[PDB]
């Protein structure tokens, strides 16, 4: 719960960008604690500084002042959860070109392709899909894989 394992080197950049920028009282390495609830604006997590003399008086119960980076990281790791990715149970199709590719080229191949329409849709009988075939490989590289497929399954029909 909060950790520094769990943050991700992605975050901890916007961490240590703005970490350095409200950085230091006179030269001291650390953020200010009065920068931190600043900082945990610019990140979006934390609240006021109401809410924010929590988060001093618990990481610096020493009254510094300031607070290193692993500090302010094991803040952000607690509250960040910047975790909002596109492809989430999206574009799944990626891992399961694998999934599906018999053959062995981490390209589906127009032969497992249509076994794949078939499958979602049964309406399409095996002339059928050998022309969905066509329509699905836009590039005409042979193997379904790149907007092929993405444009297939996740094309948009309506």
């Amino acid at each position: 719960m909060g950790d520094v394992s769990k943050l991700s080197s992605n975050q901890v950049k916007l961490l240590e960008t703005a970490f350095r920028d409200f950085e230091t009282p006179e030269g001291s390495g650390r953020v200010s604690t009065d920068q931190i609830g600043i900082i945990l604006e610019v990140l979006g997590i934390q609240q006021t500084k109401s809410t924010i003399r929590q988060l001093i008086d618990e990481f610096d119960p020493f009254g510094n002042g300031d607070i290193d980076f692993d500090s302010f990281k094991i803040i952000g790791a607690r509250f960040l959860g910047e975790e909002v990715n596109p492809e989430q149970m999206q574009q799944e199709l990626r891992e399961a070109f694998r999934l599906y590719d018999k053959e062995g080229n981490g390209y589906i191949s127009t032969d497992v392709m249509r076994e794949i329409l078939a499958e979602l849709d049964e309406t399409l009988s095996s002339e059928d899909l050998d022309a969905m075939i066509d329509e699905i490989d836009a590039d005409g590289s042979g193997t379904v894989d790149f907007e092929e497929f993405m444009g297939v399954m996740t094309g948009g029909d309506e």
